């Protein structure tokens, strides 16, 4: 008889010939075992593509494990998963609106490992079988704009923490406008502002210049795990053209917070024979994908996202379930689709990492507060259940900027230095109150351009420069 | 011996001579009860309220009442309600802890009341009676700063046919006549904005404008604060309508929203109900003088402006952690105003069901600053853990009623961007075929809303107009 553990020994289950936590760990034991069958039998690469020995090998695994004597040691910590499986039934029914059941995946991974200690498959298996941690994939909408834009923009160098975008009007390639809610844009905007309120113009600008700037965007998101068949799309940064699992895009968000460091996601760690030989283990494989200036920068950013409130009301859902866990270092990023079809909240402490989306099987729209309110609300409670049942997991650290952060002081209104700049004729000195702007290259910021902006027309520069003229 | 009952008739203390019951709720209601005393031993021996006005008279009938009651056969039934106002006394003691914010220990006040009598059915006096005596429910006062807003200035526009819900106010940079701009925050200012958004920032620009604008319509704004019982000394002042110049008790302020909530008409608050003699002699009873202060269409029109101040989280969290405490309680129809005075030393958040009216404020007693997000998230929280507290121990005292526009109300098509119905207006020679998005925005007056003429905001100068005119004929 072959059994599946929790990280500690204890067994879940023996294999033999009802819930997510043993489907989901021998569908990926079984993957584990399948690969380690492929190599035993160096079956070639160009064979593994052929789908007769996939279905073969694929069997083959099934059954080994089935008929082996294995032990299967996965990274999941019993009393975490299982206060989330109550969490999920005590508090699942904060999900639903006026739209039918709400569906719902979560996954709490470790920053330092990519381990992973517990996540909700669903409302409630008995129900509903699929998997909306690990199998259920939908697009990420804002959840993007830190890791393919903001992210890759700052690590390269081409803007820092209080840069200016363009956020106003612009249409895509098609001459629609690119809108955001109801709005067809307002006017420049500082990242953070940008951010908060998860804008689309300038995250549209943003990638626009890392295209124009060659940037190899793809290597960064493949080192996470991402798989995105096409990186030519205008509205990539807003989610536009890549759908990810709660499990993979959890991974992205580990990232950040992780300084910057991606470690793979993972729920076994070990494969043991009966005689006791490791037929699989996990190694650990850091990389550094984003520059620890980055990373920093960033979470500093993502922490005002959740503070500021303004996209999600998590902060202070946490307030009044648990004063002191709020107090830990969160930060976090919301994401909606187009028609409210899927929400994404992404939570981190120093420590953890946790990934949440809902939304409907069949793809229908939510309510419009789902995000902001429902999936907010039901996280607090969910983080409070995992807090309850491990006291210490989230932990008390700060994130902190690195030291090989740079620093520079910048004009507000161009996130640039102070400096002369000609405005059509008449050099002018451009003169204002000052912010500390955090960048990750050597030099910190370029002085104050006409073009200061990520984005931005001819006539928007105009307009812009005629309000910062009218107030020196 | 005299004895205070709470509204049920359970004694809440008999009171005796003293030698030569240790609570806000004992001094509070025998308070009161003398002053009801008072009133009725003057009358009684038919005392002019010329008489009333010398002081040594004074004295003589404030002894003379309580000696009454110190050696008589008095009940005095109050209105307090005994398990209500026991859950408030837990929930401060139990979540108090929740105000302190770093400025030291932060002091509270709230009053319950009964929209429908004026009934104050409890009340927290502060964080602890025995640490501190001060009656911050009953006796202290502090300006209700932006809680005044929609009282003394948006309430009376709307009754005075003077604006509606969607009409459009400026929060352009404008100028105290000291010559000092006007600021919220630290903001100068905006442009143009509906009256929702002005109530939902609570920007300071657009009150004071509305404040100047029923001063020149030459609009009895005491007539209205003085129905609520408001006691103003000085109407004369340019941010009255922000709170300068106003102080009120918690209890007072409560009675005010009171007002609004109940469909626009006043019940006096009250802690006692009725005093009856051993005899049978019934030496006060509360009467019943209900006084419509605004209309109803005003008033429903007001809470409909209100619900969405709560709803749109921008100056209060409240809705959020009250859904995270009791989301069943969070979907009552509740509407509300915050209050912060101009160095963050005051909070203030006015709560209402139709049912129940629960005001709020924190601050200290010497005036110090609260932190910057005291009554933005601390008070909100506090009071989302009051508001539940009260309804687990009378589980139907908020009500599942909704607050609804008046029949009454008038309903217009008006341009979101003016605020005023769609036609042709003057912009500068140019005769302009003003179109665009619509709204509908509720009226108080006969006909609703006028047509758009150039000067379509409450408030601002040519220069603004200019500016906003310019924005708008790119639209079209
Ligand atoms: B974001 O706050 O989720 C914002 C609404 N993003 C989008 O508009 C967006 C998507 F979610 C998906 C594809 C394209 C797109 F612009
Ligand atoms: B309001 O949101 O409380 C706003 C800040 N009000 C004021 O600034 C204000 C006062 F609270 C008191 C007197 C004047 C004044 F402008
Ligand atoms: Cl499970
Ligand atoms: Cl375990
Ligand atoms: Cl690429
Ligand atoms: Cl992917
Ligand atoms: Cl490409
Ligand atoms: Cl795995
Ligand atoms: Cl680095
Ligand atoms: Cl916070
Ligand atoms: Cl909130
Ligand atoms: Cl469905
Ligand atoms: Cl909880
Ligand atoms: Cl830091
Ligand atoms: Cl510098
Ligand atoms: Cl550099
Ligand atoms: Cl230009
Ligand atoms: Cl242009
Ligand atoms: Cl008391
Ligand atoms: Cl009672
Ligand atoms: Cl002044
Ligand atoms: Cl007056
Ligand atoms: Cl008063
Ligand atoms: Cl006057
Ligand atoms: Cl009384
Ligand atoms: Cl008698
Ligand atoms: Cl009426
Ligand atoms: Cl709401
Ligand atoms: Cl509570
Ligand atoms: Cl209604
Ligand atoms: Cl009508
Ligand atoms: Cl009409
Ligand atoms: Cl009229
Ligand atoms: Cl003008
Ligand atoms: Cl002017
Ligand atoms: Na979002
Ligand atoms: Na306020």
């Amino acid at each position: 008889i072959s059994e599946i553990t929790y990280s500690d020994g204890t067994v879940i289950a023996s294999i033999e010939s009802r819930d997510y936590l043993y489907f989901t760990t021998l569908a990926e034991a079984q993957e584990r075992m399948y690969d380690y069958l492929a190599q035993r039998d160096n079956v070639s690469a160009k064979e593994l593509k052929n789908e007769a020995t996939q279905k073969f090998y694929r069997d083959l695994a099934a059954k080994e494990i089935e008929n082996g004597g294995y032990k299967i040691t996965t990274t999941i910590d019993q009393k975490i998963h299982s206060a989330m499986q109550s969490a999920v039934a005590d508090y699942g029914y904060l999900l639903d609106d006026g739209t039918g059941r709400v569906e719902v995946g979560n996954v709490l991974m470790d920053n330092q490992t990519g381990a992973i200690l517990g996540f909700v498959g669903g409302r409630n298996y008995q129900e509903n079988q699929n998997n909306h941690a690990f199998d259920t994939k939908r697009s990420p909408a804002s959840t993007t704009k830190p890791l393919l834009a903001y992210g890759i923009a700052i690590d390269q160098g081409l803007m820092g923490s209080e840069t200016i975008l363009s956020n106003y009007p612009t249409n895509f390639a098609n001459g629609n406008p690119i809108m955001y809610a109801n709005s067809k844009g307002t006017g420049m905007m500082t990242l953070g502002e940008a951010l908060n309120y998860s804008w689309n113009i300038p995250a549209y600008w943003t990638y626009r210049m890392l295209r124009e700037n060659g940037v190899d965007v793809k290597g960064y998101m493949e080192k996470m795990g991402y798989e995105i068949p096409e990186y030519g799309i205008e509205s990539l940064p807003m989610g536009g053209g890549i759908e990810v699992t709660v499990a993979q895009h959890t991974n992205g968000y580990q990232t950040l917070a992780n300084n910057g460091v991606y470690h793979q996601k993972h729920v076994i760690s070990k494969i043991e024979a009966a005689d006791g030989r490791v037929v699989y283990e996990y190694q650990d494989k850091p990389v550094q994908v984003y520059s620890k200036a980055t990373a920093t920068i960033m979470q500093g950013l993502l922490r005002e996202v959740l503070s500021s409130r303004v996209t999600t009301t998590f902060k202070s859902n946490l307030t009044s379930l648990n004063p002191t866990l709020a107090n830990a270092d969160w930060i976090g990023k919301t994401g909606t689709t187009g028609q409210d079809e899927n929400m994404w909240l992404m939570l981190s402490t120093p420590r953890l990492t946790l990934g949440g989306w809902i939304g409907h099987d069949d793809n229908h729209s939510l309510s419009q507060q789902a995000g902001y309110s429902n999936n907010s609300n039901y996280m607090a409670h969910l983080v409070n259940a995992i807090q309850q049942a491990s006291p210490s997991i989230w932990g008390n650290e700060r994130f902190a900027l690195d030291p090989s952060v740079v620093k520079s002081e910048v004009l507000k209104s161009t996130g640039q230095k102070p400096g002369k700049v000609s405005v059509e004729g008449k050099e002018v000195e451009v003169t204002g109150s000052t912010v500390t702007s955090y960048w990750a290259n050597k030099s910190g910021a370029p002085a104050t351009s006409y073009r200061f902006a990520i984005g931005g027309s001819d006539a928007d520069y105009q307009n812009a420069w005629s309000s910062i003229v009218g107030s020196l």
